[PDB]
């Protein structure tokens, strides 16, 4: 399948070259896969999700998105328009308040409370988290985030927004999961993105439009924007059998467009989310 006049970002992850504007990906579109985003809320009303996302859990006075963030990076799991797996089944984790802020202790319930969830829903080709979130590092933060990856959960983070090494930062410098860096349209490493020998893989980050609140979309930027590009990607390749949960971060990392980025620090990996379909 292809879709015209895409946003950068999808183009980039099925291209081995940049400056394209067309996504091409096989039509199963990632359906029969979950992907939890653990963040603000979704906006499940908003027309880009075609009945496909909903509110499965909240510590806060309202499931509702508050915020846009949590409504953006699920659009580029699984928008119609702006999402990489477009068929996927998408679930929102509000841990993020509306000021987009949360306590470790929260985000560590959200984590803990996929890796049960999953068992209350369909998801025959597999599960996959996406968390664009984080702070400083904490053992207990990172813990979490290798339980919800052992449970049988493709864990995608972002790596940061400090331009640091992301070694300080959690769940960014957890092992087991896969850790995401941004890049932009020019094939750069994102200005403000975290870098280090913990990064699994970088995916687009800079100027990403996708959705946002009151049925409205817009372009922003983040390490938050490229770690759902790799959750809807694996959700992806794991309704086409390609991988598993516990594979799909090596198998992206194997299948990545190697050495294109510059400005990656010497030891971080310089490798870019690839979907390698042949149409």
């Amino acid at each position: 399948a292809a879709q015209t006049n895409a946003p950068w970002g999808l183009a980039r992850i099925s291209s081995t070259s940049p400056g394209t504007s067309t996504y091409y990906y096989d039509e199963s579109a990632g359906q029969g896969s979950c992907v939890y985003v653990i963040d603000t809320g979704i906006e499940a009303s908003h027309p880009e999700f075609e009945g496909r996302a909903q509110m499965v859990k909240t510590y806060y006075y309202s499931s509702r998105d508050g915020n846009g963030h949590g409504t953006h990076c699920a659009g580029t799991v699984g928008s119609r328009t702006y999402g990489v797996a477009k068929k996927t089944q998408l679930f929102g984790v509000k841990v993020l308040d509306d000021n987009g802020s949360g306590q470790y202790s929260t985000i560590i319930a959200g984590m803990d409370f996929v890796a049960s969830d999953k068992n209350n829903r369909n998801c025959p080709k597999g599960v996959v988290a996406s968390l664009s979130l984080g702070g400083g590092y904490s053992s207990s933060v990172n813990s979490a985030a290798a339980r919800l990856q052992s449970s049988g959960v493709m864990v995608a983070v972002a790596a940061g927004n400090n331009n640091a090494d992301a070694r300080n930062y959690s769940p960014a410098s957890e092992p087991s999961v896969c850790t995401v860096g941004a890049s932009d349209r020019y094939d750069r490493r994102s200005s403000f993105s975290n870098y280090g020998s913990v990064l699994d893989i970088f995916g687009p980050g800079t100027d990403i439009l996708s959705t946002w609140i009151g049925g409205s979309t817009r372009s922003i930027s983040g390490t938050s924007m490229a770690t759902p590009h790799v959750a809807g990607l694996a959700a992806y390749l794991m309704t086409l059998g390609k991988t598993t949960a516990a594979s799909a971060c090596r198998y992206i990392a194997d299948t990545a467009n190697k050495g294109d980025l510059s400005n990656i620090p010497f030891g971080t990996v310089n490798l870019l989310a690839y979907n390698n379909y042949q149409a």
